[PDB]
This record gives C-alpha cells, sequence and structure tokens, in this order.
C-alpha cells in the first residue's frame, strides 16, 4: 500500500494507497493540577508542548517526520560478528535449558486473543481499541474480519503486512528534539505472535527476578532481594546504564537474530514461520496520508519488544564484554553465568568483574561500535562501576531494610504525579484542569504514599501536605506513615 513516493524533509515515505489515513491524535492528555506549590514542581513537561512550545513550526507532522528519519539511516551494523554469535550461543544455551529443550507450544485463536488486553488500539487497519469491537462478548464484524484474513494467511506460512499506526508518545519528559513515536501495532500481527511467542514468555516472566531478561519483574516483591543477591553473589562491582535512542536505532541484523533464538524453542508450524517472517522484515508506518518504511530500529509496539529488546541487550552487553577480553588477548565466556546481568528493554544493571572494571573504557567504545550511546545511570556523572549501596534499575535505587531490599522510585516521578495528572481530555497547550473528582486519580495518589514511603516519614510528610490539598479534587484517602509503610510491608514476603 505505497503509491507514489512523498519528497518531504528527507523521509522516504509513499502515499497511502488501499488503506484508509490515519491521522494521528493531537495534543496532550497532560494537564495541571491547579494550586500546586512551586516546591513540588520538577520541570517535565509533556511531550507534545503544542502551543506552548515558540516554535511555530513543531507541529506534530512535522516533528514525528523528524523523528522517523532516524529510523531511515542506515543500521551500524550489517551483519553480526564472532563475539554477538558467541553472545546467542549463550542465550540459546539458557532457552533451551529453561525449556527443559521442549519447544513451547502455539495458542489457538481464542488463547490468543484473549492475551490482548481490553485497552489497545487496532493498529492502522482497524480504528478504536480491542474493546470498541468486542462489546457485547463476542467481536463485530469488521476485527473479526480482519482477524479471520490474517490468522489465515499466518497459518498458511505466509508473512503478514508488517505494518503499523504512527503517532507521538504522549509522555512528561525533561524540558530539553528526539521524543519517542508510537507505534501502534496491527491487530492481526499482534495475535498471531500471541499465539507464537506467549509461552515462551510466560515461561520467561516466572523466571524473570533470575534474569537476565527482568521483563516481568515485581520491583514491590521479593524479586528484588533475588535480583540484587545475584548481582552481588559474583562481584561487587556493578555498572549501571541508560542508552539514548536504542529503540529507533537498534541494527536488524541483531533484532533477526534476537527473533530467530526467541523462535528456536517455539512450536515449528507454519504460524510460527509466518511470526518470525513478519516481524524480522522492515516494519513500515502509517503517519497520516503516508506510508513511512525504516532501515533500522525497534518499534516499541512491536509484539513482545521488551523481551526481544532484552534478549539484543542481552547480545550487546556480552558482545562488548567477550570483543574487549579478545583485544587484549583474553578468551571469554558464559558472561551471564560469570558476571550476572538484567536487562530489560534498554535498561540494563550488570555485575563487574575485577577485570571487567579494568575494561571499562574498552567495553564502553565496543558498545558504541555496534551503535548503542550508553550513558551514566546516574544522569548527572560520567559512566562508572558503582559499589552495590549505588546501584539504579528500572528508575528505582535501592535500600537494604528489616523488610529485605525496597525499591525507591526516585522522587522526581513521585513528584510529578503531583503536578501532573493524565485527564481523559486532550489539550492544546499547558494548563490545568479540574476535572479530577476521577476514580483514577484516586487509586493514583494512594499508591503513590506508598512509594512516598519507601524514601523515609519527611518525603512522606512532603508529599502528604500536598495531597491533603488535593482532597478537595479528588475523593481518596491519606493514610499515615505506618499505614504505608506496613503496605510495602505486606507487599514483599
Ligand atoms: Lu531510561
Amino acid at each position: 500500500f505505497c503509491g507514489e513516493p512523498i519528497d518531504y524533509r528527507g523521509i522516504t515515505a509513499h502515499r497511502l494507497v488501499g488503506a484508509e489515513p490515519r491521522p494521528p491524535v493531537s495534543g496532550t492528555r497532560y494537564a495541571k493540577v491547579p494550586g500546586v506549590p512551586d516546591e513540588y514542581k520538577t520541570g517535565y513537561r509533556p511531550a507534545n508542548l503544542g502551543r506552548s512550545d515558540p516554535d511555530s513550526d513543531k507541529s506534530l507532522m512535522n516533528i514525528a517526520v523528524k523523528n522517523l528519519q532516524v529510523y531511515q539511516q542506515e543500521p551500524k551494523l550489517d551483519k553480526v560478528d564472532e563475539f554477538i554469535e558467541r553472545a546467542a550461543a549463550d542465550v540459546l544455551g539458557y532457552l533451551r535449558f529453561l525449556t527443559k529443550g521442549e519447544r513451547q507450544a502455539n495458542l489457538n485463536f481464542k488463547a490468543a486473543f484473549n492475551t490482548l488486553d481490553l485497552s489497545t488500539s487496532c493498529g492502522p487497519f482497524v480504528p478504536g481499541k480491542k474493546i470498541d469491537h468486542v462489546k457485547d462478548g463476542v467481536m463485530d464484524q469488521v476485527l473479526a474480519k480482519h482477524l479471520y484474513k490474517c490468522w489465515s494467511v499466518a497459518n498458511s506460512g505466509k508473512a503478514l503486512h508488517h505494518i503499523y499506526a504512527c503517532g507521538l508518545k504522549d509522555e512528561l519528559r525533561p524540558l530539553d528534539g528526539k521524543k519517542r513515536l508510537l507505534w501502534g501495532c496491527d491487530v492481526g500481527v499482534a495475535v498471531c505472535a500471541a499465539a507464537v511467542f506467549h509461552n515462551i514468555c510466560y515461561k520467561l516472566k516466572m523466571v524473570a527476578r533470575f534474569g537476565p531478561i527482568a521483563v516481568g519483574v515485581d520491583m514491590t516483591s521479593r524479586d528484588v532481594d533475588v535480583i540484587i543477591n545475584n548481582l552481588t553473589s559474583k562481584a561487587s562491582d556493578f555498572l549501571c546504564l541508560d542508552y539514548s535512542k536504542w529503540d529507533s536505532t537498534m541494527s536488524p541484523c541483531v533484532v533477526r537474530l534476537a527473533i530467530d533464538i526467541l523462535a528456536d524453542c517455539c512450536e515449528q508450524t507454519e504460524l510460527t514461520k509466518s511470526v518470525v517472517l513478519t516481524l524480522k522484515s522492515h516494519p513500515m508506518t502509517i503517519l497520516d496520508a503516508m506510508i513511512v518504511q525504516t532501515k533500522r530500529g525497534l518499534p516499541s509496539g512491536m509484539p513482545f519488544t521488551s523481551v526481544i529488546n532484552s534478549i539484543c541487550h542481552w547480545l550487546l552487553w556480552s558482545a562488548a564484554v567477550y570483543k574487549s577480553c579478545a583485544e587484549i588477548g583474553l578468551h571469554c565466556s558464559n558472561l551471564y553465568e560469570d558476571a550476572p546481568f538484567y536487562t530489560y528493554g534498554d535498561d540494563g544493571v550488570y555485575a563487574m568483574t575485577p577485570m571487567m572494571v579494568s575494561l571499562l573504557p574498552a567495553i564502553i567504545e565496543n558498545l558504541r561500535d555496534y551503535g548503542l550511546s550508553p550513558t551514566a545511570a546516574d544522569k548527572t556523572e560520567f559512566i562508572d562501576v558503582c559499589p552495590l549501596n549505588k546501584i539504579s534499575f528500572l528508575k528505582r535505587t535501592f535500600e537494604l531494610t528489616d523488610i529485605g531490599w525496597v525499591s525507591k522510585l526516585d522522587k522526581s516521578s513521585i513528584l510529578r504525579q503531583l503536578e501532573w495528572s493524565k485527564t481523559t481530555s486532550r489539550h492544546m497547550v499547558i494548563e490545568e484542569t479540574y476535572d479530577l473528582a476521577k476514580e483514577e486519580r484516586g487509586v493514583q495518589l494512594e499508591e503513590l504514599q506508598v512509594a512516598a514511603a519507601a524514601h523515609g516519614q519527611e518525603f512522606f510528610n512532603f508529599v502528604c501536605r500536598e495531597l491533603e490539598r488535593q482532597q478537595a479534587y479528588t475523593q481518596f484517602s491519606v493514610y499515615s506513615y505506618d499505614a504505608a509503610r506496613k503496605i510495602l510491608a505486606d507487599r514483599k514476603r
């Protein structure tokens, strides 16, 4: 469905043909809670500032276009090397051992569709959400027709169309022009992928606290204790990194390899073959009346992105270390066992052997040569190893307590929930909202207390002072400090 080539600002796109256009949703759901004292403000701004951004050109179509160009750049790697190949053998061994050498069964249709949560857009070819098409217990005609075709094609072993609906991720961002894009997955690709991958990922989520793939981990439970015990079992030095533009730069050869590894322990049916073929192909995306191609990156809306991205990370981190050892004449192996690490998409925390610590600059450089842009986890310093009492993972830092280890969401993230509120209406600028008497706002603000309590009584009180004022706007309870601290306590154990 690509007609005539559009030529706008250097993007490879075409006029949408054979499909109805999918105009992206303008504005932001975030609106400012009125009367919030300045001491609780933190800086963040919605990604789509809208007419709050003085640049008149900073329109949604132009912003999406600029961000899509990144995926149209050549990948840093055209093919994988020996060190990545050595890492693949590690993951394969991990999966084969986990699955006891057994392939995981495909799901049949009903099971696969049931995995899809009610609140998901249906992608570029069917409007609205799943919930808008499975109302009175049964699927409407449009969804079923679309799903019947996809399921049929996929079961014949033929690749589906790897196409998404484009948009701007409506999120709060530091006041700094990279913005994440939305990749609304086709509901047909999503169901077939669910059928092929759900069982293996289920098995993976069950065992997430041991890692390396952290997808499924409960940062509120004893998972945290095993993650930390696992990290300190083999080392006393650690590396916490974040990566800039990870999704948008990822090399296809790595993504394809990750998918092949995840699929190797799945049932060998045509549906599997169809899914593997679909997801390995260059994703396309429909902005409005334009269809845009890509040459690199991993859509954040790709079914099972987290697991596959986590495998990519496992591969590149391990390879980076392997390559660095080889350059100093050392053959290194079984990294995930010698130096446990955890991965969750672009988020990683790794144990550091004394040899690894010494190889840090070369490891960082080899990560760069794989196309990655690592940045210190502690968003302020240069990259370096840190002691246990200093590690960072999944926007959390940790503290040894009498109730085991306890994870603390960075205070800024706590505070921003006081300043902003995800409203149910779109806003075209940064503005205040009064539509706050919402059930959701209520549970959010109660949960905020439990998160605040992890930081201590003083911080808790600070937050609770403002929450007490926000009680005029939202029906919700403000617990005592002990009460919230009992909730943390109960969540573990
Ligand atoms: Lu991050």
